[PDB]
């Protein structure tokens, strides 16, 4: 019989004979009899062993049971106080009892160990910390009262001699110590009882978890976990408001909405998007409208086109006297979103009137005068320049960097003063009117109406980010915006296949490009009425394959003059190879990629939208940027209020914490 | 070392020293001994101390615990009725105590504290709100019998002083009251308790609270959530329900199925869906069909198809003589549904052969006079527009804007009225047989055959509507149905991508616009043979965008006679920009919106279809509308009942709700 051999023992017929491999030194039946004894609660019997242990040496005090568990640790998980107490007078061993008390969460034997080999805890916990990972605000509060410290941690990127030389004896340890330190730290009740700010320290011990999280690539999750509990613990504070007047004192607090800024700056989505503090945003967004919510939308949308087309209106008052009844009604953050939305969705319509012919020049003029359309077109060009350079100013490159749609407006604006660049060389650089068949290939005319055309494109897409003041597309953008990540993964595999392939392709067929005369209309390439020189450069190739993703290929691109039917063959193949991998297995990557981001969107997606648009408001609320393009070119007492209202939300929330523990 | 510093305190080194920050009064030795005392129970110690305490001052009877709760709220938390009774006869502070009796849940203590700083409850919680917040009947009747009131809520849209005063006052405050209130009156224990028809408050409060998750954008879910509360209390109503009297006692209560017609009203589709108030609506659909459940489907659809090829005969029977044993036949909701079903039929085969060369008049006389197929096609466009109309009249247009069908079906009434009126205009204004090909481009006739091929597909389309008679293709339609919103949302991202996209590539290629002559055929556009000018106008370039989206747009529309390779590069790079973003971006958005959407559909489809198809019999339950077209142009014994059956099913749900407890 073939037996499977050595599978518990190194030993090389048809038994398992089992022993206990690591036997560890028994107790003696007297200690055993101690042992029982402390478990069973009898007083007396451990009173008179250990009464009797004193005398001579035949008992042992310190005795360990095989499980690690002294005499002091079985008293303490049966809670016995009296025998704790009796064991304590007789010197029995006390160390991490403590720890194992704590653990527990039983407040009198923590007590009674705070008034007089193996182990469960890592060395490096202490009482304080072990308290802080349970989160008992009674313990805690004990621990505390007797003033206790925690090691401060080091920056996530520290280089002193204490980290390199940690790190690099025991990583292990260090690493345990730094997420132990953090997950005290970021205990609710320690925050709760013992931070000066708890809500500020909720917010930069997350946001420094989140971080860390990024760094320590392992123990990711932990640090996330330890985030995440901070994020909830500023939340659920910011729940227990009761009146607005709290909620005020709070979220105004500084050391006009502080600390929703503050909030904003570290990303705390769930902070923000709290439902009183939408009210109280949203009281402040409607300040012309207090009866906003209570309306029907027919009303809305006239009374928003209404502002819309006053836009002009509104911004001249401005001007003329901001200290008016009409100046200072595009001061308000909603008026003055319909006015900034108004004066684009004017800028585009007037981009759309310059492809059209109400006026219009000489197509073959080079290097004509800018028409009336484009004339007014300018105004508005200035006024975006004008506005991000006045943001990237007020705001730091770090700032400007960190929006996607400050970047579209970078290039935008860029695309915009090459075409003003490239119209003025080309008025100052040809006079004459030769007809545009005849214009060079790389005309500066030719070049500014490209670059035009890419800035309206632009320009009409920069609405997508309006979409976040509405409560149905703001979801939909936030999905959209957040499954970009995962098309950008696939992109990398999808170009890496297309330029794999790509390869091959231009290998086989770079031998058979024909001359562009050679063929029937002197048209080369794969936008002819008769596709050809498909595979002849890589360039070609590249745009190719890119085409034949959506079928615009069409298959006699594989076939060569000279007939060569196993090269036609082979390159019918390897196109029919990069079909298969990209149409119907890289495609439906992404399509099974999508659905399982887009779940993982939904499910917090309500949250990413009010945090993305409390952003897209507090944009209106300041009074720089008030007036739209093309118009925008021509102490004390409240730290105690807020230790109050801190004093009377920590309670509610301690209470509420203590409550759902039950 | 590099430390994280100002965590928890502001002051500017390698630990953190802990302390209670927001330190609180603590109590004497003595008050500590007194709520150690009522903590543990000892009756006798607390009777001396507070005994003692009456004597002097030295000792608080209102001492207050750093965890909010005195005295009264431990025995309150312990139910030592003893101790709560001593305590109240020797005059504790009794603020609140109530509430936390309530909170407990325990009778006995509301009951004693019924006969005589920090709080877990806001400023605007009275007992009865609160027990009506935990459901508990014992408790809400002990309240009730001392009789109590509720504050009545607002309507949504209120505009009185106290309203727009409170609301500025304190914003945070109103909401929370509102909410509260709200809580209060969807409990199903006080609903039952206390309300004269408790399935038509259920209808009601169900029906308001989603209209408040619709007004109050925040807090959706708390109101949404007792909207669902009062509708699962009115189907579990329903289902207590044990004879089939008791049954149509509750449903045809008025104050015909009364009572389901104002669930329906009210959306009440659990209510609706529940399986006797189906089983007796099937009762009644089938009437003159007692054993249809249980015939073989061949059975069944010879029977259909018998009475469909009746129908003319069965409404010509009930026009001669209504009340016979032939007339009264097509009043049977199911035989009327199939012989308006069968006329449908009848209309759309007629549609079909009016395309058809059986009888056709010839193509070139412009003005033609009616064909006898569409002779007999305008009795039942007449039949429609009446029916639509005495629909409107019967309904109001609030109830007839509710329906979507119906809006389709005014289009479809509309579009046969215009090409009725173009065909009168061609017939009285032209007279000659000019041939086809030298018609002008807004001829009549034209007009009138598109309008009716327009026509014809929405009356075709129009028979999804019958769908939701069917146990499969209803709930598909219900899906179909729902996922159509999404595909709006999604068709609002694409018509603005589109629309950028347009304008980008008009802009680029106007220039280039052939004169229709220079083109191969005399053919201009992209519905060509060679495609050409496909950039040329905007609605062109909306087309080709739009085309291309399904790959019928070729690439050589993106090159110019001119051979300007930049400019073509550039075209084709925008076409492949607008390519990526639409066909592998959007319209994966759409698959995975899709996907989740349908499984939120899922879960509920059938309670949905349910509903849908009981509003399509319920349509057939009523005399009006019996003839289809094109024949169709020629108390207080009740309320004792009713609520003797309330009496037995609140019992009866009353008894599982407190054995559901168990
Ligand atoms: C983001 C926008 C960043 C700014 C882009 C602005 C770019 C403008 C740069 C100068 C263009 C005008 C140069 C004039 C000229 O002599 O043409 C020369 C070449 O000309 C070119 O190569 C044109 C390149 C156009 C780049 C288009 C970027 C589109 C970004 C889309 C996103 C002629 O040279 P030759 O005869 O071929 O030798
Ligand atoms: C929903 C249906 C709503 C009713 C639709 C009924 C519409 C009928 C409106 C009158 C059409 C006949 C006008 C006669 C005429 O002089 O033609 C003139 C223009 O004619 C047109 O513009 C035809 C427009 C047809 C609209 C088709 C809507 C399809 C809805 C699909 C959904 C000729 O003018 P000219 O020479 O070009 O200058
Ligand atoms: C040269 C030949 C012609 C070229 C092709 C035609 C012209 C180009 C057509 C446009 C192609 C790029 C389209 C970019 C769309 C922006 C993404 C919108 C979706 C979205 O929600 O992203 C938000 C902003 O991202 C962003 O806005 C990222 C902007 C990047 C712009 C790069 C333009 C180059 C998230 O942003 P957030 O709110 O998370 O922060
Ligand atoms: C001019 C050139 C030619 C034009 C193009 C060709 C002719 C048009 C072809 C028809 C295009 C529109 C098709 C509408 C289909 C109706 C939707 C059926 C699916 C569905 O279950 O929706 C139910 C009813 O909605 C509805 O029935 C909504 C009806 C809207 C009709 C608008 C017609 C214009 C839900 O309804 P529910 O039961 O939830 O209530
Ligand atoms: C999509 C095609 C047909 C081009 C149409 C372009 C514009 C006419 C549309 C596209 C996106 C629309 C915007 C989408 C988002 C909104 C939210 C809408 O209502 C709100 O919810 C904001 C007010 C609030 O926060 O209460 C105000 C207008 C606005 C900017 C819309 C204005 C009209 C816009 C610019
Ligand atoms: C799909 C193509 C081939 C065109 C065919 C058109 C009609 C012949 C079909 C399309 C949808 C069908 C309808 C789909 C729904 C039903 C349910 C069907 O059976 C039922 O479940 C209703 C009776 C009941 O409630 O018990 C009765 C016929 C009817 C109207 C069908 C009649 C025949 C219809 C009109
Ligand atoms: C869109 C634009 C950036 C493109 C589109 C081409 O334009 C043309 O070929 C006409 O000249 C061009 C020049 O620039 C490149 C040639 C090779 C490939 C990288 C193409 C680029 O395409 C993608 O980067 C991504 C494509 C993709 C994404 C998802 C699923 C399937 C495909
Ligand atoms: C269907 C009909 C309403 C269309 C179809 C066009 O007809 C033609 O172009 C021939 O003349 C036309 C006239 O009217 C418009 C031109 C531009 C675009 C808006 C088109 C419309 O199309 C959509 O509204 C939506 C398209 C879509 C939806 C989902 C996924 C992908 C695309
Ligand atoms: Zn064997
Ligand atoms: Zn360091």
């Amino acid at each position: 019989p073939e037996f499977m051999a050595q599978l518990y023992y190194k030993k090389v017929r048809d038994r398992i004979p089992l022993q206990i491999v690591r036997a560890e030194t028994e107790l003696s039946a007297e200690e055993k009899a101690f042992l029982n004894a402390v478990e069973k609660g009898d007083y007396a019997t451990v009173k008179q062993a250990l009464q009797e242990a004193e005398i001579y040496y035949n008992v042992n005090i310190n005795c360990m049971d095989p499980l690690g568990r002294s005499a002091l640790l079985i008293a303490i998980e049966n809670e016995n106080l009296e025998i704790m107490e009796l064991l304590l007078n007789h010197s029995v061993y006390v160390g991490d009892a403590l720890l194992y008390a704590i653990r527990k969460e039983v407040v009198g034997a923590v007590e009674l160990l705070l008034s007089y080999q193996f182990s469960e805890f890592t060395p490096d916990i202490t009482p304080i910390m072990l308290a802080a990972h349970t989160n008992n605000y009674e313990i805690i509060k004990l621990l505390v009262q007797k003033r206790v410290t925690i090691p401060r941690p080091h920056q996530i990127r520290c280089n002193c001699v204490e980290c390199v030389s940690s790190s690099e004896v025991d990583s292990l340890r260090h690493s345990r110590s730094r997420l132990n330190i953090y997950k005290a730290l970021a205990s609710p009740s320690l925050i709760a009882l013992s931070s000066e700010d708890p809500i500020l320290t909720a917010f930069r011990l997350g946001w420094e978890l989140k971080e860390l999280s990024k760094v320590e690539n392992e123990f990711k999750a932990e640090y996330e976990e330890l985030s995440q509990q901070c994020k909830l613990f500023a939340k659920d504070l910011l729940d227990q408001a009761r009146s607005s007047r709290e909620l005020e004192i709070i979220l105004n607090h500084r050391d006009d909405l502080a600390k929703l800024k503050v909030a904003i700056k570290y990303h705390q989505k769930e902070f923000v998007a709290q439902p009183n503090c939408q009210q109280l945003l949203a009281t402040l967004w409607y300040d012309g409208f207090p009866g906003w919510r209570r309306k029907h939308w027919v009303v809305k949308l006239l009374t928003c086109m209404t502002i819309g087309f006053l836009f002009p209106m509104l911004s001249i008052a401005y001007l003329i006297s901001p200290r008016s009844n009409l100046g200072l009604f595009i001061k308000k953050p909603f008026i003055k979103f319909i006015c900034h939305t108004a004066s684009y969705l004017t800028f585009l319509f007037m981009l759309l009137l310059a492809s059209q012919h109400i006026v219009r020049t000489d197509l073959h003029v080079q290097g004509p005068p800018p028409t009336v359309v484009e004339w007014m077109i300018l105004p508005w060009v200035l006024g975006f320049i004008w506005g991000e350079i006045k943001e990237m100013w007020d705001g730091g490159f770090t700032e400007y960097i960190h929006d996607w749609w400050n970047l579209m407006d970078f290039a935008m604006n860029s695309l915009y003063l090459a075409t003003i660049s490239l119209k003025i060389v080309a008025y100052v650089k040809y006079n004459g009117s030769r007809p545009r068949e005849e214009w060079e290939m790389w005309h500066p005319t030719l070049i500014a109406e490209a670059l035009f055309a890419i800035s309206n494109i632009l320009s009409s897409l920069r609405l997508i980010s309006l979409f976040t003041a509405n409560s149905h597309l703001g979801p939909l953008q936030i999905s959209l915006g957040r499954m970009l990540l995962d098309i950008l993964k696939f992109l990398f595999i999808y170009c890496l296949v297309l330029l794999a392939f790509a390869n091959g392709l231009n290998q086989l067929y770079f031998y058979y490009e024909t001359r562009a005369i050679d063929e029937p209309n002197n048209c080369k390439g794969i936008r002819c009425e008769k596709q050809n020189n498909a595979f002849s450069t890589l360039f070609e190739t590249l745009q190719s394959l890119f085409w034949s993703v959506f079928g615009l290929l069409n298959l006699y691109v594989t076939n060569v003059k000279a007939r060569h039917e196993f090269t036609e063959f082979v390159g019918a193949t390897m196109f029919g190879t990069y079909n298969v991998i990209s149409l119907v297995v890289l495609l439906n990557m992404l399509i099974a990629m999508m659905n399982n981001s887009y779940q993982l969107i939904a499910d917090h997606a309500d949250i990413e939208w009010k945090f993305a648009r409390t952003k897209l408001w507090m944009s209106y609320f300041d009074e720089g940027g008030t007036l739209p393009p093309p118009f925008n070119i021509i102490s004390l007492i409240q730290n105690q209020h807020y230790q109050e209202v801190i004093r009377n939300l920590v309670k509610r929330y301690v209470a509420a914490m203590i409550r759902n523990s039950k």
